Parts: structure tokens; C-alpha cells; sequence
């Protein structure tokens, strides 16, 4: 079965370490830089509303299909709300694990996951709220914008440095994703090797896998063996769409992979050319931005 990687670090900033993310994140690089990825769980106090237009919030999902380049040697389409989809998707967990959505382990989640990437007897397929503007029904957190209310209390979190829309990315918006069980990425980088940040803002976890930026050139090389040819000769930014890979076999190549599960209330944070790749374990909620220092 799966064997899942070596965690990722966490950090767990005090109030006084938490009031610059930058500086914070400066700070942590000689650790978090050589695991590619890392989670920073914000002091316990620290907990923005939920922003977005709800009433509102509409969505047409991408459908995944979670073994498709395994099948390489139909499906209805179906717009939701936040609630409509939330509904479809513990039902979906649920049904599959014949058991209530939380008492689901990461752990199984995890495993089953990989297992149906590659399976040719069973065709999971499930659906992915990914890539939502913030311009659409607004950001997760609260911004001065004049559009919706902030009220008195909230205002911290409007103007706070780790609200997504106040992070610096001149050298663009946030975007949102909307999971369910086994909805998932590839491995890729950002768009001219940028950090990224990402922010749970309710639900059930994220799963994570991140490789450092000094072994890139190693998955790379990986991937240059085990990727269907098909697909050998495209560029990145198209190969990045397709690039499926389960951790074990990076690992079993020596590229070193961590793992983590991000849940509510938390960030992980991924550094320049850091690959990552992951999966929802349940109805979730999150926001990401590319970040420049
Ligand atoms: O959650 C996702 O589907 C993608 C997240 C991601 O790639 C990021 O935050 O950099
Ligand atoms: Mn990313």
C-alpha cells in the first residue's frame, strides 16, 4: 500500500512573530526552503470571518476523473452552490466509505486515493470547484473593498498582512477552490518560480505533498522516465496539467517528499520552485495567491 512521506514542518508563530508574514517567512527559509513546503497554524485567536457572497456563490466544478492516464493504456454537467455542492459531497464520501464524513482517517483517504489513480477496474470520478476567481463573489476574507459590510470586528482582518489580497505580488488576485473527497492537483510550480500561499478557510483538510526546490531537476528527471511519452515532448506549462505522479515512486527514485495535512484555519506556504501536489480528504474551502519578496 501507500507509505506515506515525512511531514512537513510546522510552525506555530507567536502573536508577536505573526505580525509581519514576510519577515516571518524570511525567517523560517533555512529550515522550510529545504522540505518545499511548510504549514504555519496562526495564533489561536486569530480567526477571520467568511467573506464571499454566499447567496450568490455559483459554480460549474471541472470534472476529474482519477485514473485517466492510467486508462490510457460521458459525464453530466452540473452547476451548484456552496451548499448544493457541499451536499453532493459528503454523500459522495459517505456512500464511498459507507461511514459519517469525519470519521473518515486521513490516513484511508490518503491511501485509496492513490490506489485509484492507478486502477484500470475502477473508474472514481468526482468534481472540483478549482481555479474561482476572487473578482467572481469576492475574496474569503474580508477586504475594503466598499462592496459587502465589514464590521467593527473584522476590520483587523481586512487590513491584516496574511489576508491573501494584502500580500505583495508586484516583481493578480487570489484564487478558490471549492473540494470534495479525491479532488485533487499535480505536481507543478508556480508561474515564474514563485511562492505561493494558501489558506483553508473551513472544512475538512487539504492534503499536501512538496518536494524541495534543489531536487526539482530530480522529479523532473523522474517524471522524464515515467510519463507517458505521449505526453514526453510537451512543455511544462502544458505537461504541469497532466503530471499525476504518486509520491512513493519520487521517493523511490531518492527525491526527497514531505507531506502535511492542512486543515481549517491554517496556510501552507510553498517556496520558489518548490513542486507540489495534493488532494482534498473532504468538502473544503481555500484560497491561494502567488506571493514575491
Ligand atoms: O488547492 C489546490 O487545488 C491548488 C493549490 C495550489 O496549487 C497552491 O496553493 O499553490
Ligand atoms: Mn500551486
Amino acid at each position: 500500500e501507500f507509505v506515506p512521506p515525512p511531514e512537513c514542518p510546522v510552525f506555530e508563530p507567536s502573536w508577536e512573530e505573526f505580525t509581519d508574514p514576510l519577515s516571518f517567512i524570511g525567517r523560517i527559509r533555512p529550515l522550510a526552503e529545504k522540505t518545499g513546503i511548510c504549514k504555519i497554524r496562526p495564533p489561536k485567536d486569530w480567526q477571520p470571518p467568511f467573506a464571499c457572497e454566499v447567496k450568490s456563490f455559483r459554480f460549474t466544478p471541472r470534472v476529474q476523473r482519477l485514473n485517466e492516464l492510467e486508462a490510457m493504456t460521458e459525464q453530466a454537467v452540473r452547476e451548484y452552490t456552496l451548499q448544493s455542492f457541499g451536499e453532493m459531497a459528503d454523500n459522495f464520501k459517505s456512500d464511498y466509505f459507507n461511514m459519517p464524513v469525519h470519521m473518515v482517517p486521513t490516513e484511508l483517504v490518503e491511501k485509496e486515493f492513490w490506489r485509484l489513480v492507478s486502477s484500470i477496474e475502477e473508474d472514481v470520478i468526482v468534481e472540483y470547484g478549482a481555479d474561482i476567481s476572487s473578482k467572481d463573489f469576492g475574496s474569503g476574507f474580508p477586504v475594503k473593498d466598499g462592496r459587502r459590510k465589514i464590521l467593527p470586528e473584522e476590520e483587523e482582518y481586512a487590513l491584516s498582512g496574511w489576508n491573501l489580497n494584502n500580500m505583495p505580488v508586484l516583481e493578480k488576485v487570489p484564487w478558490l477552490y471549492v473540494g470534495m473527497c479525491f479532488s485533487s492537483f499535480c505536481w507543478h510550480i508556480e508561474d515564474h518560480w514563485s511562492y505561493s500561499i494558501n489558506y483553508l478557510h473551513w472544512g475538512e483538510p487539504k492534503t499536501w505533498y512538496g518536494v524541495p526546490s534543489h531536487a526539482a531537476e530530480q522529479l523532473e528527471e523522474v517524471m522524464r522516465e515515467l510519463a507517458p511519452e505521449l505526453f514526453e515532448s510537451q512543455p511544462d506549462l502544458l505537461h504541469q496539467l497532466v503530471t499525476i505522479m504518486n509520491p512513493n515512486v519520487l521517493m523511490e527514485h531518492g527525491v526527497p517528499v514531505y507531506r502535511t495535512n492542512q486543515c481549517a484555519g491554517e496556510f501552507v506556504v510553498t517556496f520558489p520552485r518548490a513542486y507540489h501536489s495534493g488532494f482534498n480528504q473532504g468538502y473544503n474551502f481555500a484560497e491561494a495567491v502567488n506571493f514575491c519578496t
